[PDB]
C-alpha cells in the first residue's frame, strides 16, 4: 500500500546497540492498531546508515515476521553505487515486502543523467515496486522533476518520497507522470501542504510516535477535507519540527521510549543521546499533541 | 610528507570496470617524476564510492606496492557509522600508508558532538595519522572550526583537508590548534589562496593531470613566492573549474586518457561517461595549461 | 478589489523615458475588457524604482482618469524611512485609489519589530487599506508569519502580496489571521500552487500579457477547479518565467509592445534594453501561451 | 588616502532624530587622534538609507568643515535610478570630498551589463573618483569581478569595496586590473584575511569604536606582519560579530555612547533601540576589546 499515512519506523534497540525483537513488536501492533498504512523498514529514520546488512536484512525480515501480513512492509534499499543497489534489491525479491524505498545516490553527486540510469538498471533487475527517495541535504544531489518524469515511464518505478520540502515541486511532477504515481511527503512539516497540492500521502516520522492522528490527518486531506486535517496538524506541528530538534531519529527514539513504545532509546554512533534541551522540547511538543 | 601538491588519485579501470594495474603504475610513475608530494589512493576522486571494501584495500595494496617507498601514499577510510569506520581503518594498520583521509558522516547529519565522538573513536583504536575530510556539499554535515579545535588535540588527529571553499575557515582553524596541525585544500579553484591566507598543501585532483605545474605552485607558495605561483594558478584555472563540468572524476579520467595516462576513461555507475560539450570543454581547458 | 488576478502594471514610456499617456490608454482598456480585478500602479513592474515622486504621483494619477472609475488602482507606495513611508501615502490619501500596496523596508534589513513598527506606523496615519510586499530576492529581508501576525492586528493592514515563492508560507501566515484577510502571490511561477493552498488571488506579471486567461485560471482556482486553472497554468508558465529571463520589466516591456500593446518597450537605467537571445525565448513562450 | 583602516561612521543623533554637531566633532577629533585613514560620511553605517538628499548633504557638508583638512572624507553617494545617481553626485562636485562611496542599485535587480552602465556614466558625469560597493545581501544585486574589470578601465572608477565576506574576490579582481585599483573590504570579520590576500584596506564598523586598534592593525598589515596584526584581530573579533547583533547601526551607535562618544544612541525607523539582550552581548564585545 503506498497512500496514506506510511510510518518511517525506528529501529529499536537496547542498550547494547542490537535490535530489540520485543520493541519492535510493540511498534508494528501500535501501527496496525492505529491504522497506518504501511510500515518503512530500515529507512533513514531506521538507521539504514549505521547496520551492516545482516542487520539490515533480519530487521526487515523480523518486521515482516511479526508484521505477520496485518500491514505492508516496504525495505529501505537505496545505494550509491548501482550494482550494489542492483544486489541488495535482488536479496529482497520474494521476501514478502511490498516494494522497495530507493534513495539517490548520496557522496557522488552524479549528475540527472547518471540518476536515470542508476534507477532504470535497478527497476530493471527486480519485480518488486519501487518508490524514488529525493532529499538533497542528505544526499548532495537532486532529483528534478524531469529526470523523475523520465523514470516514471519504467513499469516497476511508481513513485517519489520527495523530501525537499519544496512544495512547487508537488505539481512539476504530476504533470510529467501518469495519474497512477504516487507522491509521498518526506518533510512532515509540509506534508499536509504537499498532500493539498495533489500527493497522495506521507513517509512520516511523526507517525512513529502519532500514529492514529497522522492516519486520521491523511485520510481527511484524500477526501478533500483539509480545514478538519489542517486542525490534527496544527497539534502535530511542534512534533513535526521538534522531532528534528537533533539529528533524526534521536528525538523520536526518546519520545518512543518517554511513550513507553521501546524499551531503550539507544542508537548508534555517530547518532549521540539526546541533549537535556531536546528531551525538554521534544516533551513539549508531545504535550502539545496531547500525547502526554 | 602531508605538504605541498598532494594528488587524489583516479583508480584508472579498464573496460569492465576493474582497476588496471598498467595505467596505475604508470601514474603512479609519472607522479613520482613530477615532484608530487604524496598520493591519496581511493579517496573521492578515486571512485571510494563505487568501490568494495575488498577492491579498495586491493587498489591501496597495489598503489603501495608500485609506489615502492618512492612516494607516500594515503588511504582514504571514511564510514558513515563509527563501528564500521573503526574497522575499515584497522585494516591498514602496519600496511605501509602513512595515514588517513578520513571522512565525515555522510546522509545521517550527526551533531558536532557525534562528530567529535566518532573521529575521536576511530583515532583511538589505530596508530595511524588521521587527516579530517570536510566536504559539507557531498556529506550534507559541516565540520565546523570549533569542533576541529578539539579534534586536534587527540594526540593523532594531525590535520584538515578543508574543501568548503571558503577561505575564512582557514584562520578560523589555525587559530584554534598548534602550529604543527597540517590545513590542506580540498578546492583546487581556491587552493593557492588557501595557501596564501596560512595552508600548507592541496589534496587536487588537477594534480593528476598537470601534476609538475601543481608541485611548482606549491613550493612557491611554501617559498612565500605568490606572484610567480599566481602566474601558473591562471594557467591551470580553467582546469580547476572544469575539471568539475561533470560530476569528478568524470572530466578528469578523460583528460588522463586524452594525455596517454591511463589506457581507458571507464568508471562505475552511477559516475556517466564524458558528454561530447564535456569533452570540447575539457580539450579547451588543456590547451590553455599548454599540455595539449 | 483584492482577489482574483491583479496586474503589476507596466508603466509604459516613449523613447525618450517619459510615461506615454497613449500606452497607458490602451493598457487599462485592455484590463477592463479583459476582467483583471485591479491595477497596482507604479509597483515593482512599473519601475516605482526609477520614477521621481512627481512622476510616481502622475502616473498614479492619470491611471485613475483613464480607469474612469472602471478598475480599481492600488498604488505602489513603500520605502524604507518610515517617515517617508508616512509622507508619500498622505499624499494619495483622497486621491481615488483604494489602497496601496506597501513594501518592506529594502537595504536596511530591519529586525522584525522593525519591520512592525514601520507598518504599524504607516497604518496608523491613513485610513487606506495597506497590502504588505514580501520580496526578500529585492530588499535584503524577509517578512516573517508570525510578525504578519501581529500586523494583521491593525485594523488596515488588510492583506499581504507574498513574493518569496515559499510556498509554506500559505498556511503559516493564514491560521495567525483572521479569515477576512487577504493573501496574494507574488509569484506567477508559483501562484496557481498557492491560490490552491488557501491564497486568495495574485499580483501578476504575466497578466500584462495575458489578462484573459489569468483572470479565467483565478476564478477557476477560487471555485476550487484546480485541475481546469492548471490547463491555464500550464499553457502560461514559459511566460511565469520566461518574464524574468532578463531583470522585470525588460521581458514584459518587450512583450507588451511586440502584441501592440504599448508603443515602445523603452525603460529607464539601470534597466537595459531586451538582448537577441531574451527576445528569442519571450517570444517563444508568448507562442506557447497562444498569444502570437 | 583609499588604504588602511577608514571608518563607516555614524550620523550621531539628539533625541528627536537630527544630526547632534556635538558628537560629530567628537567623533572626528577621535578619528584624527586614532590614526584612521579617512571617514566615509553618510554610507551605510551612517544611515544613507533615512536621511533625505539634502540631510545626507548637510552631514556631510558638517563632517567636511570639522574635520577641517585634518582627515580625507569620501561621501556616499549611491541611487537605484542612474539619472539621480549623476545628479545626487554632482551635487558634491568641488565640495571638498577626496571620492564617492557608490552602491550598486538595490531592489531593482539590474544585469551586469545595466551595472556596467549606472556606473560608467555616473563616472562620466563627475571629476570626483569613484569607489565602487557590492553588498549583495543588502542589495540583491552581485557585481561581479568581470564587471569591476570592465568598469576599472573607467578613468575615475578607482576602487571597490568589496562586502560579500567571499575572500576568492579578491584575487578574481586582482588579476583583472591594474596594480593600482584598490581594493577595500567591506566585512570586518574577514577584512584581515582580506589585506593577507592582497586587499588595501577596510571600510569598517568596527572602527566606529576601536579606531586605534583598526589603524595600527592596517598599518602592520600592510607591511606584512600578519601575526601581529591577527593579535588585534582576535581581541576585536568579538566585535565585528557582534556589531551585527542586531541591524547595524544599531550595535555601533549603543557602543559610541557606552564609550562616551557620543551623546545618545537614537536611531530613525525601522531602525529600533537595542535591545537588552544585544546591549549584554555588544558590552561583552567591548570588554573583551579592553575598551570598557
Ligand atoms: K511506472
Ligand atoms: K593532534
Ligand atoms: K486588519
Ligand atoms: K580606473
Amino acid at each position: 500500500m503506498f497512500t496514506g499515512s506510511i510510518v518511517a519506523i525506528v529501529t529499536p534497540m537496547d542498550e547494547k546497540g542490537n535490535v530489540c525483537r520485543a520493541s519492535l513488536k510493540k511498534l508494528i501492533d501500535y501501527h496496525v492498531a492505529s491504522g497506518t498504512s504501511a510500515i518503512v523498514s530500515v529507512g533513514t529514520t531506521g538507521e539504514w546508515a549505521t547496520l551492516n546488512h545482516d542487520e539490515h536484512a533480519d530487521v526487515v525480515m523480523m518486521t515482516l515476521d511479526l508484521a505477520d501480513g496485518r500491514i505492508p512492509v516496504i525495505a529501505g534499499t537505496g545505494a550509491n553505487a548501482t550494482a550494489e543497489a542492483i544486489s541488495l534489491t535482488q536479496r529482497f525479491n520474494d521476501s514478502g515486502i511490498v516494494g522497495c524505498l530507493t534513495v539517490t545516490p548520496y557522496y557522488n553527486r552524479p549528475s540527472q543523467e547518471g540518476l536515470y540510469q542508476h534507477f532504470k538498471a535497478i527497476a530493471e533487475h527486480t519485480d518488486l515496486p519501487q518508490i524514488l527517495y529525493n532529499v538533497p541535504s542528505r544526499t548532495g544531489c537532486d532529483l528534478l522533476p524531469e529526470t523523475v518524469g523520465r523514470l516514471a515511464k519504467v513499469k516497476n518505478i511508481i513513485g517519489i518520497k520527495e523530501a525537499t520540502g519544496n512544495l512547487t515541486r508537488v505539481n512539476q511532477i504530476k504533470e510529467l507522470v501518469s495519474d497512477d504515481f504516487v507522491l509521498l511527503s518526506g518533510d512532515d512539516a509540509s506534508a499536509l501542504d504537499f498532500m493539498q497540492l495533489g500527493g497522495h500521502g506521507v513517509i512520516s516520522v511523526t507517525a512513529n510516535v502519532a500514529a492514529r492522528d497522522m492516519a486520521q490527518m491523511c485520510k481527511l486531506a484524500a477526501e478533500g477535507h483539509f480545514a478538519e486535517a489542517r486542525v490534527i496538524n496544527q497539534r502535530l506541528m511542534p512534533l513535526h519540527n521538534k522531532l528534528f530538534v537533533e539529528p533524526n531519529p534521536i528525538p523520536v527514539k526518546w519520545a518512543c521510549k518517554e511513550l513507553g513504545l521501546v524499551a531503550t532509546d539507544t542508537l548508534r554512533l555517530p547518532m549521540t543521546p539526546i541533549t537535556d534541551s531536546g528531551r525538554e522540547t521534544v516533551r513539549a511538543a508531545l504535550k502539545h499533541a496531547g500525547l502526554l
